């Protein structure tokens, strides 16, 4: 027997709250944060013509077996065409209820999913057209392309909507890094089918989320709020703990399906939807999410980082440190980007970046002095940002190494962060480096021509 969680909040924006998409993501967080997830329905005006070929897109799904509780990879079969994945999507779940397909309640999709997942005795087999890059087939929104378009796709090339748009807005933090982080800053397309599906989940540096169902049948969302993740977190242990082992990747990451009752159970607070064709759905900081396709969809998501998220992007870098787990980026290193950028920045996110790197400051003047007291007496500046991230991992804890890091002559190419010293070889602190990208003074200025920028 299945209890569907309750709804998750729905917003329906006027043309005017619509009009700029981080100042309605701004005022619907004290609500939208205590569900993790919501629905958003734009203005019903609001249309943005398709841009994907179904003869001419080509994919390779990932195999899905359909069992709760069961270990699967966050990232890892034949060729299909949107066409083709289709005609096989829509055969399958006609077979399946032996009905039309769009006469299948989704409610009856739900109960199904749940007993199928639970059900040692049944093996069926799915397909996810998961995680293709924007990159290479293209987005589902209008973009600027050397092809004609039609004025009606030139009214949203340019929306704060067009998911294209999002993480290049000056709202938006993560515009303004440089590194290389594609899975970030580009949109994913999931081509879905019935009971395809998406297991329980955070974004990388406890980022948000903005996913558009551009087609198709609905898709059914479960959320848990960012206060109750370490709740959730607790309950997944105990009841798997197989996939709560230490992974030396983030692409062997170990994720599963698992009923939002038995969540619901150990007091975990879970809110459903149904997400429809033309509506999103943002995901908050820290908000576990899963789900699963009612049918053949289509949808594209994009990560996203807001000033609210700036504090909580330096408190997951201290988590994943305390966890061993790589950094996708350096938060430090996006903070000092933005300093040395702080004439162009808008005055709220100057002001912003300015009271994180206040913390930054301090934190790495607090360090430096513990590691003078260890007896490390040399330093040398430098340029952490020129050496690719695998060349600047603490040898302890795998955190991407910016402001600065301890280096041995006995061991050559080998770094420590400040507070993994005792880690890094085993010679005398006399024999050791503080190798650091700024000297305090140097710091200083930089967070006074954000406050210059913030003033005005
Ligand atoms: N490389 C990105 C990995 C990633 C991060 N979130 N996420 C998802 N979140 C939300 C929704 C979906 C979905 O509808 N289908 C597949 N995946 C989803 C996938
Ligand atoms: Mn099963
Ligand atoms: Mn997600
Ligand atoms: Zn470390």
């Amino acid at each position: 027997m299945f209890l569907p969680p309750p709804e998750c909040p729905v917003f329906e924006p006027s043309w005017e709250e619509f009009a700029d998409p981080f100042a309605f993501i701004h005022k619907i967080r004290p609500i939208a944060e205590q569900t993790g997830i919501c629905k958003v329905r734009p203005p019903p005006d609001w249309q943005p013509p398709f841009a994907c070929d179904v003869d001419k897109l080509h994919f390779t799904p990932r195999i899905q077996r359909l069992n709760e509780l069961e270990a699967q990879t966050r990232v890892k079969a034949r060729d299909y065409t949107l066409r083709t994945f289709g005609e096989m999507a829509d055969a399958f779940k006609s077979d399946y209820f032996n009905m039309p397909v769009h006469m299948v309640p989704t409610e009856l999709v739900e109960k199904e999913f749940w007993r199928l997942v639970s059900t040692i005795e049944e093996d069926v087999t799915v397909e996810y057209g998961a995680d293709i890059a924007s990159k290479e087939f293209g987005s589902g929104f209008p973009v600027r392309d050397g092809i004609k378009l039609s004025p009606e796709e030139e009214e949203y090339l340019d929306s704060g909507w067009n998911l294209n748009n999002m993480p290049v807005m000056e709202q938006s933090v993560l515009a303004h890094i440089t590194a290389d982080i594609c899975g970030m800053k580009l949109p994913w397309l999931y081509v879905g089918m019935c009971f395809s599906s998406f297991c329980w989940h955070i974004e990388d540096h406890w980022s948000y989320s903005i996913n558009y169902l551009h087609w198709g049948e609905p898709k059914t969302w479960y959320g848990v709020p960012g206060y109750a993740a370490e709740q959730l977190e607790n309950v997944m242990k105990k009841l798997a703990p197989k996939l709560f082992v230490s992974q030396p990747d983030l692409l062997h990451q170990l994720v599963t399906i698992m009923n939002p009752n038995t969540l619901m159970t150990h007091e975990v607070p879970v809110y459903r939807t149904n997400q429809c064709a033309g509506e999103f759905v943002i995901t908050f900081p820290r908000a576990y999410h899963s789900g699963f396709n009612q049918g053949f969809n289509f949808a594209e998501a994009v990560n996203f980082c807001t000033v609210d998220w700036l504090p909580l992007g330096r408190q997951c870098v201290e988590h994943y440190r305390l966890l061993h787990r790589y950094c996708v980026f350096s938060h430090d290193e996006m903070i000092c980007k933005m300093a040395s950028k702080a004439d162009v920045l808008d005055v709220v996110v100057a002001s912003t970046v300015q009271k994180d790197m206040a913390i930054m400051i301090e934190d790495e003047k607090a360090l430096r002095e513990t590691v003078r007291k260890l007896g490390v007496i040399d330093s040398e500046r430098m340029d952490f940002e020129l050496l690719p991230d695998d060349e600047r991992q603490c040898v302890k804890c795998k955190t991407t190494c910016f402001m600065s890091a301890i280096s041995c002559s006995c061991k050559p190419g080998l770094l420590v962060c400040l507070h993994h010293v005792k880690e890094l070889c085993s010679c005398p602190p006399y024999k050791y480096k503080l190798r650091y990208r700024y000297t305090l003074d140097d710091l200083y200025p930089m967070m006074n021509a954000l406050k210059l920028r913030a003033e005005s």
